[PDB]
């Protein structure tokens, strides 16, 4: 029931993209990625320790699961990282997600072990598969949009977007 072991391991990824991907080709319907960072986490985690590190952790995965469905995917990505692959859902329906998984993080009150209020926050790289077929490429936009993100201040989302160059 602890929710963190519903989290996907990373060496699945290979698999189930390229299986998505192979799908979402031949039928054309959209795929679409959510990278996800928590804001400040190596900083947090060492300022009150591994169990609150752990609790915001719980806290944040339980955002995803209560804004995705069965259809998708939610990795552990790194330490502080997630990887959400959303399938049919078009870029509005993309966007929407995050911001309602943004949102939902943000207002969340979470309180160290002396009671002080932790602020939290998340940084979204989203982007939609273009049909390219590699799902190394489709993760690497996502994770521009994410740089991008983190670099404009934090607890944002940002959609990849191609140069008009």
């Amino acid at each position: 029931m602890d929710v963190l072991t519903k989290l996907l391991n990373r060496r699945f990824l290979p698999t189930i993209f390229k299986r998505e991907i192979a799908h979402a080709n031949r039928t054309g319907t959209p795929l679409s990625v959510l990278i996800i960072d928590v804001d400040k986490f190596k900083e947090i985690n060492d300022t009150w320790g591994h169990n609150t590190g752990d609790e915001i952790l719980r806290k944040v995965s339980q955002a995803f699961y209560d804004n995705v469905r069965s259809s998708d995917y939610v990795f552990r990505y790194g330490g502080d990282e997630f990887i959400i692959v959303l399938t049919e859902a078009s870029e509005n329906e993309t966007l929407r997600t995050a911001e309602r998984i943004r949102s939902r993080v943000e207002k969340t009150k979470l309180k160290a072990a002396n009671g002080e209020d932790i602020a939290l926050s998340l940084s979204i790289g989203a982007a939609m598969f273009n049909g390219h077929p590699d799902y190394e490429r489709l993760i690497q936009i996502a994770d521009e949009a994410l740089y991008i993100a983190k670099r404009r201040g934090r607890n944002r989302v940002e959609l990849w977007k191609a140069s008009l160059l």
